[PDB]
């Protein structure tokens, strides 16, 4: 009866998605984003269930809505873990640009790992490589069994990473390695879904992205039945003195919460059971989805829609008469 739900929860991400896109282009991220928080927490607040944000916008001080610890929810039916990110790709929501999503994951209470917001380096595959991967051996023999569980030379294996400075050293690595290497902008969300679309071309995403964002992508990866790693990590070990009194408040974070930076988390260490509703609205067009058009009173958009628990993927194309 929670797959009942499914569709509830693609309203919650078509109508933060169609409030992010009234602020398409306007150069103003801080509107752009408030339009869909405000959106998804108004049409959470209507579904029945006992949510409690696990990740979300920030801590109270700095988020007033969808903070870590908010309910949400009519407060019947189950008591579930929320994930939310009303709009992944707001700079982009903000200049117009490709590849800005509403996200929205929904599982068992206890089934995501509440991660401090720092960094985590990610390690994701699908299906046909589930159990072929490991962070504590080296990127090059991660890639080399990926390959051979794919059943294609090293040199056809491609590679998505975010295009950031951290990330040249093992850029430079792969291409050497004669890996094909999909540099993006954006953000680690969608790309790591690429994973497991088929007709998608890259394989594998590998680096350093937000832990928040790790677990979102952990709990749909899962529901995919692909595979992933991740790594916390503290700001001094990425990107100093700045970056240690900032990087020092993570593992105090991390402590007292209660777990330890640097060690190597499975699957099953971010999202803990199959019981995963993961729902994304496209925004702009990108890899993963259609952007919403308009003309006139009829908008349209388009919605993954996947449940862990089973045997199919939705794609929804949904004609909304505003």
């Amino acid at each position: 009866m929670r797959r009942e739900l499914a569709i509830e929860f693609s309203r919650v991400t078509e109508s933060a998605a169609l409030a992010g896109y009234k602020w398409l282009g306007r150069g103003d991220k801080n509107t752009a984003d408030g339009a869909a928080v405000n959106a998804m927490r108004i049409m959470l607040n209507q579904v029945n269930i006992d949510g409690t944000i696990v990740i979300g916008e920030g801590e109270i001080a700095e988020a007033p809505m969808l903070y870590i610890g908010e309910k949400v929810g009519t407060g019947r039916g189950d008591a579930v873990d929320i994930a939310v990110d009303p709009i992944e790709g707001t700079r982009m929501t903000a200049m117009g640009q490709a590849n800005a999503l509403a996200v929205l994951a929904v599982g068992d209470k206890g089934c995501f790992l509440n991660a401090p917001d720092m960094y985590m380096e990610k390690l994701i595959v699908g299906p046909g490589a589930k159990g072929t991967i490991d962070l504590n051996l080296p990127l090059a023999d991660n890639l080399r069994n990926v390959a051979a569980a794919l059943g294609k030379p090293l040199s056809e294996l491609t590679v998505t990473i975010l295009a950031k400075p951290r990330h040249d050293a093992v850029i430079a690595e792969m291409q050497q390695l004669g890996v094909r290497v999909f540099a993006i902008p954006d953000g680690d969300v969608a790309a790591s879904i690429l994973t497991c679309m088929p007709d998608s071309e890259v394989d594998v995403l590998y680096g350093i992205g937000g832990a928040p964002e790790g677990v979102v992508s952990a709990a749909v990866i899962r529901a995919l039945d692909g595979d992933m790693n991740g790594r916390l990590l503290a700001r001094h070990d990425v990107k100093n003195e700045e970056n240690r009194r900032i990087g020092e408040q993570e593992l105090a974070r991390c402590k007292a919460m209660g777990i330890e930076a640097g060690k190597v988390l499975r699957l099953g260490d971010m999202a803990r059971s199959d019981n995963v509703i993961f729902s994304a609205t496209g925004i702009t067009k990108g890899d993963l989805l259609e952007g919403i058009s308009r003309k006139g009173n009829i908008a349209t958009t388009e919605t993954l829609l996947i449940r862990g628990k089973s045997r199919t993927i939705r794609r929804i194309q949904s004609i909304h008469y505003l």
